[PDB]
């Protein structure tokens, strides 16, 4: 009947397919998205004696604490507007953790979801981080071949834990009585095709002539006269996830402003591509497969087409 | 740290509302209190596209029970896509509410947010399984009037967070539920919505059933004005999620006649008057392309109207393209 | 009518004008400090992470019982004379009302191991006020001599926190209990009008003390042990905790009784504090309360921190103590 | 912050215990975080004999809990005592049996209960012959692994040994989780504090009476001792562990042997007291030295210091 995060995961590690040192690590992430899941709520509460960001360092520690027995954790520290990530590296030497505390440092983005996310990678044999910390980590995480695990802690109306061990993925609800995760789904599949958009057609007019074409054939009555539906919440993990629920297409487009896209390669954009091409979607930067990108830079920007993959294939095409 | 109850206590005390009213308020709240956790549960609850209709349903139950003391509840059925409306009339019969347990019907728009709608009006006339049928249906809409016997409306938004707002005819005020605490705790006094916001809420996926009045109203905002800045879009699906987002941060939010739905989809009095009269409390503007939504008296039973509500400059605004 | 909560149930009151919109606030009040108080208790053991264990609690717990009648009025303390736990004053500002409020039951981590409570009582001064916590003793001379027990005490009740947090509730016309739900963080009336039995073979006494007490009570203590009518004798029950203790005995009948021994000359528990609203809630509860000879609401507060023996629980129970104690 | 799982895990990594049992342990605990809620709205719940069919919610909850683990079955009760559930692992290498709450009285279910559990490794309701077959697996002095016990009070507490000593865990109310609080916990060798219900004094042997007047008697200090009795087991047996003392509950005129189970509730509580450095006997010997020939049986029990349970039995010698 019910399965909790700590159940399935002894499951697959009697099964062999996770060590006990890896289960701990991915028991102790679910730790802290359970304390930041709290802070999240009571923001307003806590603020009585702007709040979006001064809660990503909170929960950055809170993070550090939780995994202090696998492994110390460092910070990069947000460049620009960013979100200051934690990377957390084992004692062992085995794992390394790349850790978002929230998808982002806006209150308007986060009024009404936001969420974690992380990513998890092996070294092969090569507080505040240094510029020789960040080259050596950028050079150690490539997430096309050495990224094992990843997933995202969503913060909404509900409070969802997705993850991927490299074999499709599940879908934990945390029940707020017995204050525990309850797998409420397995190897969850993002729909072929979606006439779904989530796109900011705010800055429409800062586009290219390609993807302005796009946008355009979406609001097309076709076949039937019904035209696509456009959803579009701010938050990454709340839009994302809604992608990979009910299907359709998600995108963070270069513009005139952003000539490179917003959305961070390494800590954003690679673990929620691992987790739509498990859930049977695609993940592109327009022209191709985010994965195979390797990071170069450390707050390394790239544009995003993630969702369907039939949706995907499509934008493709117009970019192309 | 002031609570809700605190505050309604307070109020009750300097003779803004009476002890009746007081109840009410405060019945509505624990309900609000219950439908919050099976929100959150829902998918566990599961575990034992309708699932958002079937959680309508214990919704409207548990407003029902939290109600008891107060007063029989009748219920609209949801002929459509609609949500099925509770309607609560006390055994005083000094006051009715209207209450929308969640926001939409939809699992696509309640994803990572939903809330409840209430109202409530004082009858200026007499009297009135669990469906309410066509005759009463009909008293209903002819007995609450918004423009003038509704007393006070709020929502409670269940989201990241679960905020409470309500306003009794002086000021809107924002209440955050404490989740250890199981109490709502008061966050904001008299909040009060921008003059302006650079963010506008609608669904672009119809722009090509819109009028070439509203193309241009549209179109014009995505011209990034000598600031450079354009204006930013958002929209989450949810009303209530859509609505409070405006209500903190400014903006317009908009739900306008096209030509699958000539008459627009959100309903006058279970939706668009709450909401209206709310908005017009924290300074802002609620309109339906041309007149105040509260000055439209509802005459038909599921009467639907087109919404522009916001800051107050940027509802004037769209009301001059479509001049 | 199916869901009564306490806030429901109070405003009905003030409607029956039984008590006014002023008092519903301070009850209302108290029952958010008691939700605040019943989590401190519950997580003591995690807050100790990052035996006097129950003497600081004491204390955080009267800070949270001044914040939340904030909005009534200003809160003074009476200190602890010897190991008493220290009493909490609320004056309102309208001196309307005035609260004595004891935060914990206790002060000992043995008797505190599985319950504790929060017991309180308001009063109707008839005389003066006093400033602005350790009140000094004119001022708690002044509040000795304004609380009248016996004529100007309006509501008491109490606040029993273990496997289940009730609070018990009189404001002058029966005794009523509400649970508080944990889900919805609210308090729901579970009973109306609770009567405590006439009768009931079950004594509350700390027979450790035995060679300390009287011969009367020797006595009655021996003749409790004789295997009555169907050779079934009497049951000893003993919490260690006055609000546990209490409890179980309004619910299931019997006896509880902290009479004075050769240490404790005049008992332990304190006149006004403990005794007082204890009392006035049992009477309403159609019981007895008394400290041997005279009913215990009889006697005056006349010292600061007076002491007490106490044989309160069923009516009829009591008086056959009493017939002893003659 | 050490969290029962953090903990669990790491015992499990450290080999002292396998991802089974670990997923056993884990899920007893997720069972006792329902049923503490179900005892916190019992009143409520009510609105919508109590202490009765509280016992079976409970039998349910904890089912519901190991069917990831095994198959569970009842062994329904004679009188008015607890039904206990017995839970098989699909595997066939545990036993687990659970006593759900620790009284069907009102009146000792008052401000405390809570549930006692038991797991042996052997080398709806259940019949006669299950029963008779359960008696001669779940061998305490042999086969006994682990055991603990949730206390539902003013607090709930999670007591657990898994054969290297006895740890407290603590329900934080915030986060849902049970928090470690205390390490190798010891019962002192002696403390002056006696639980017994002395309203069957004179139903209680010659012996056992001039023991309990003895208690009586202020010692060289002018000091006596001190009397507390809940009617809880679990409550009862958790105030003897913290602070020390003696428990008891001895065999009367009526009752030649006793009230307490010897498999369902003093078996598991005397092997945590002697992990705690204490003693359980039944007045004369060992209670892990007790083997059942029915599971229903009873037996005296006289639990808590190693010191003053010696001095019990000297005066029942």
């Amino acid at each position: 009947e019910i399965i909790t995060l700590t159940s399935w995961l002894l499951q697959q590690e009697q099964k062999g397919i996770i060590d006990a040192e890896l289960t701990i690590v991915l028991s102790s992430i679910s730790m802290a998205c359970k304390q930041i899941a709290s802070l999240v709520q009571r923001a307003n509460i806590s603020n009585l004696t702007e709040d979006q960001k001064k809660l990503d360092v909170i929960s950055n520690e809170v993070f550090s604490n939780c995994l202090r027995s696998s492994g110390r954790t460092g910070i990069i520290a947000s460049e620009e507007e960013d979100v200051p990530v934690a990377v957390e590296e084992s004692y062992s030497g085995n794992y390394i953790v790349v850790f978002d505390p929230l998808d982002g440092s806006s209150n308007l983005d986060a009024a009404v979801s936001t969420g974690s996310i992380f990513g998890i990678y092996s070294p092969n044999d090569e507080n505040t981080l240094g510029t020789e910390e960040q080259r050596c980590i950028v050079n150690v995480c490539q997430p096309g071949s050495n990224l094992l695990a990843a997933g995202y802690c969503m913060y909404s109306s509900s409070v969802i834990f997705v993850l991927t061990i490299g074999k499709g993925v599940f879908v934990f609800t945390l029940d707020p009585l017995y204050g525990e995760f309850v797998l409420t789904q397995e190897n969850l599949q993002i729909p072929k095709s979606g006439k779904i958009y989530s796109f900011n057609e705010g800055n429409y007019k800062l586009w290219d002539e390609n993807l302005k074409k796009y946008i355009d054939d979406l609001k097309e009555p076709g076949p039937s006269g019904k035209p696509y539906s456009a959803r579009y919440i701010g938050s990454l993990v709340g839009d994302f996830h809604r992608t990979l629920l009910y299907g359709g297409i998600y995108g963070y487009p270069r513009d005139k402003k952003s000539k490179n896209g917003k959305l961070r390669l390494l800590y954003e954009c690679a673990p929620m591509s691992f987790i739509v091409e498990q859930a049977g979607g695609k993940g592109s930067d327009g022209h191709q497969r985010v994965l195979d990108i390797q990071p170069t830079e450390i707050h390394q920007r790239v544009p995003l087409y993630i969702g369907s993959t039939e949706e995907v294939e499509k934008v493709e095409k117009y970019l192309a």
